[PDB]
């Protein structure tokens, strides 16, 4: 339902060498090319700084997709709106998202959400350039979730991967909740600032 | 046409969370997300070093697309081969490309090429992140032209932007020729190196 409905917002305007998702102009980019940039940033600026750059990039993506979701608001419950994030992330070929348990009420500022990530392009590309890492690696993907749901909730919602293929697990798994639920919350919120 | 023949190689598996162009996995990325990262890379690394990173990302992309083009080469001429570059760049929503004059013989190592760029995304995004620039800004677009043509020729063929929207012009225009056939060429080459 969501996928096939949000997918109609994706448009290819070749007369103008352009691709549009709702109101945001998009490009098709090779994962290997974005992987090479990551290798460069990590090799020179260091892993933890490269991780902030990517999380932040993903954040900005997430916020934009939330604004598109807001326009198609009417007729959707709070879960329906939230769902659109996982849907656009999947359409964008970033990851296959399966929403498991989602507790949301925007009016009350309620949010607790856990999702499954399959075929994460990011974990799958960090490994090709860096082998297995001893910490979750889908930086840009976590950034997106955080930005989207934060835009949607109108308060800081932070996400973390509980499991990542970049660490050598069968899947990535993530959890998102208010900044008051996270033990290292202020340290996590810091990463999203230039 | 090039765009129709090359469209058959773009596979959207929305029920997979993936996108493939030939045998390269792609993502759809918000140009505004790329702009954000560009701003942080300039602000902290400086214009020139940021530029190197984007040109090299473009280069990786153009090289992968030339591999795709070399697959479909049954009865296509050298120009037909070359023309797949500009086509792919368009399909990817990067720019609207119009070849102006192009002399190419792959066997003979000859290449002289001139191209019109309309609605270049990169010049658009730069302008919104930094204002008008005091030199050509379509870095990844250029890297791409270089990388693709070079892989197709088996010979280093560099491009430069002769005119560009990011600088105040109504469009971008570019020149591609042999490496050493450039004055500071040996210096342009240095930017395609980590
Ligand atoms: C907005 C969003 C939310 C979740 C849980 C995953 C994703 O890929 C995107
Ligand atoms: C390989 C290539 C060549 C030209 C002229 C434009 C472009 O966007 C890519
Ligand atoms: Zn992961
Ligand atoms: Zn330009």
């Amino acid at each position: 339902d969501g996928l096939s409905n949000l997918a109609r917002r994706l448009r290819f305007a070749m007369k103008e060498g352009s691709i549009w998702l709702g109101e945001q102009r998009m490009i098709l980019l090779h994962t290997a090319a974005l992987g090479a940039l990551r290798k460069e940033l990590v090799d020179t600026l260091g892993m933890e700084r490269a991780r902030g750059l990517f999380m932040r990039m993903g954040f900005h993506s997430g916020v934009r997709d939330a604004e598109l979701a807001k326009t198609m608001r009417s007729g959707h419950s709070d879960f329906g709106m939230l769902e659109m994030g996982p849907c656009l992330h999947t359409i964008e070929g970033v990851v296959r998202v399966t929403p498991l348990t989602v507790d949301i009420n925007i009016a009350a500022g309620v949010y607790h959400g856990e999702f499954l990530w399959e075929d994460s392009f990011e974990g799958d590309v960090h490994r090709q350039m860096f082998g297995v890492a001893q910490a979750p690696v889908c930086w840009m993907q976590i950034g997106y979730a955080t930005g989207y749901t934060s835009a949607l909730m109108g308060k800081t919602i932070l996400y973390r991967e509980l499991e990542c293929v970049g660490c050598g697990h069968p899947h990535c798994r993530i959890l998102g909740k208010p900044l008051e639920q996270w033990e290292d919350g202020e340290a996590e919120l810091a990463l999203y600032q230039p």
